[PDB]
Formats: C-alpha cells, sequence, structure tokens
C-alpha cells in the first residue's frame, strides 16, 4: 500500500479547499458586514419566505445552535423578524425584512464573484464535476 | 442569474467538510486526538525533526494554530521541544515513543475515515474528487 500520507486523503483536500474558499469569501465580502452564515440564513429566508428554525436548519445545513445565534445577531440588526407560528403560538417563525432583502440583494453579486474566484481555473466540465461530487458525497 | 446558495461550490465544500469532520470525530474521539493534533504528529513521523516552518508547510495549518497544537501536545507528552544548537530563534519538535504509538494506533482508523468520507462515490468519482480538490487549491 505504502505509507499513510494525510496530504493525499480526501479529508485533507476538503479542509484545504474549504479554507481557501473561506479566505476568498472573507477577502471579497468583509466579515464585518455579513458572515457566510448570516448571508446564507438571510438568503434562505428570502427563498422560502417565512421559515421556522427547523426549516432554516434543513435548508441551511447549519446546526440548530449556530442558526439560533445567527438569528439573534440578525434580528438585532432588523435584518430579520421573529413572529409567532400561525399554527403553534408557542413556536418561532422567522421572516425577512426590507433591510434584510436589501442587504441580500446588495451582496449577491459579490457571492457570485466569490463562486467564480473559488472555482479558479476549472473548466466548465470540472466545475460541474466538483459541484456534483460534493453534493453526492454529502448523503448517506 | 438567480442566486441559489444551495448549489454554490462554497456551500457544498462546507457541507462536505463538516460531514467528514463529523465522521472523523465519530471514529477518533476528541479525548484521544483532534484531527489537527493527529496531522501534526503524522508530520513529525513522516519528516523527522521539524521546525515550525516545516510543520506548517507539511500540515497546512496556520503557524499560530500550529503553535497552539504543539503546546497542547507537549503538555500531553506526545512530542518534545528541543532547541536547535544552530540557532536560538529556532524551535525543534520531535516525536516521542507515546506519540509514535498513538500515530500508528490511529492510522488504520484515519484510513477508515477517508474511506467512509468517500461514501457512495465509485472509483472514478473518487479519483475526480481528489483531482478537483487538489487542482482547485492551486491558483
Ligand atoms: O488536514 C486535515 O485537517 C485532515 C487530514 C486528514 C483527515 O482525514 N482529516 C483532516
Ligand atoms: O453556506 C456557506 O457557508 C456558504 C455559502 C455560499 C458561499 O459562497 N460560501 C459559503
Amino acid at each position: 500500500p505504502g505509507p499513510y500520507h494525510f496530504s493525499e486523503q480526501v479529508g485533507h483536500l476538503l479542509r484545504r479547499a474549504y479554507q481557501r474558499h473561506v479566505a476568498i469569501f472573507q477577502q471579497t465580502i468583509p466579515d464585518s458586514k455579513l458572515t457566510a452564515a448570516q448571508f446564507v440564513v438571510l438568503c434562505a429566508l428570502r427563498d422560502q419566505g417565512a421559515c421556522s428554525l427547523v426549516d432554516v436548519v434543513k435548508a441551511t445545513a447549519i446546526d440548530q445552535a449556530t442558526v439560533r445565534g445567527v438569528i439573534e445577531r440578525l434580528k438585532a440588526r432588523k435584518l430579520l423578524a421573529v413572529s409567532h407560528d400561525p399554527a403553534d403560538r408557542r413556536k418561532v417563525l422567522v421572516t425577512l425584512t426590507p433591510d434584510g432583502r436589501a442587504l441580500v440583494e446588495e451582496m449577491v453579486p459579490f457571492a457570485e464573484q466569490i463562486t467564480q474566484s473559488t472555482f479558479g481555473g476549472l473548466n466548465p466540465a470540472e466545475r460541474v464535476a466538483i459541484v456534483y461530487l460534493l453534493r453526492k458525497m454529502s448523503d448517506a
């Protein structure tokens, strides 16, 4: 088999690629204005309308705790709203604000630039392949 | 075009890396070793005596985090910190017998983890995923 080299394991490559992409995201959209987590939570609220914590988790693939923290940090900025479930008066329902939608629409071109710079020199087939495989790998 | 975060390469990278980290933690408990500690120990085993620059270049972890991991391991008597006699601003980290024993004990599980991370990819898809993740990091 040969010695074990972590440098050629799929996990090492995943970590390094994710770190590089996070550096690109932070260098293009300043971490001060919006984080990838906050940006994705707001985009989910925009795409699905009013969402509950379970909906935001299942759509955002972020654990309940980090989603709750992001929800607090964004509600403080009047970028999302917290209403009462029209079916469970003891549940939360998160909705998007005009300020939140305005921030999402302001940042979208930068996220597209981030996707393009992250791909780097990959040709179209290689881009489709990497997104296909990263999606296929994230399921049982 | 419309923006879907769900189909952007960053969301997919985050999801894949988080799933692989969950696998790594589900097979190798944090109590024994973290992925960072394991990778630094493997670097010490593969390269011998290393300085902070060598451990960084081999481990792909930022120098400050490498210092933190090295401290957390020297406290556990899994590596040793001897100062080079050819410099005073040079650190020299070496592997201990307990460190090499832990590395050799965990290597089969790290390989099992690499295998579990691959999931249902057929061999061609595996060649492709490692090819693309390596090609994308170089620009
Ligand atoms: O470089 C890393 O952090 C790494 C390397 C191998 C693995 O299985 N998981 C993580
Ligand atoms: O879900 C995330 O963290 C994410 C989503 C999109 C992007 O470009 N980068 C990171």
